[PDB]
């Protein structure tokens, strides 16, 4: 059963992540399933969405009260050290914000951590049935 853990905002870095403090930790966080256009994409840079994508998250977790983070039943952080999980803000899991506004796509999902991958794809399909920016 997953549950989530308070934590405090500390920065937003792009759309897919932000650093946060955790149990008293300062910690780059990797929003689970979702992947948005970057404005660090390693390769091509700022991509089409990549700063509205960044704006999105930054507001977001900018003007919440509480910031909680759930972690999946898998792995809790990747090869680069940064952790994995759904990130709340006042109750609204960021990342299926993202996906529902079309600013994300569900990513190539690794189990045993796809526990929301289903919710997400719904919202997914209805953003490109509206089809928003992403999907537009």
């Amino acid at each position: 059963k997953l549950h989530k853990e308070p934590a405090t905002l500390i920065k937003a870095i792009d759309g897919d992540t932000v650093k946060i403090m955790y149990k008293g930790q300062p910690m780059t966080f990797r929003l689970l399933l979702v992947d948005t256009p970057e404005t660090k994409h390693p390769k091509k840079g700022v991509e089409k969405y990549g700063p509205e994508a960044s704006a999105f998250t930054k507001k977001m977790v900018e003007n919440a009260k509480k910031i909680e983070v759930e972690f999946d039943k898998g792995q809790r952080t990747d090869k680069y050290g940064r952790g994995l999980a759904y990130i709340y803000a006042d109750g609204k899991m960021v990342n299926e914000a993202l996906v529902r506004q079309g600013l994300a796509k569900v990513a190539y999902v690794y189990k045993p951590n796809n526990t929301h991958e289903q919710h997400l794809r719904k919202s997914e399909a209805q953003a490109k049935k509206e089809k928003l920016n992403i999907w537009s």
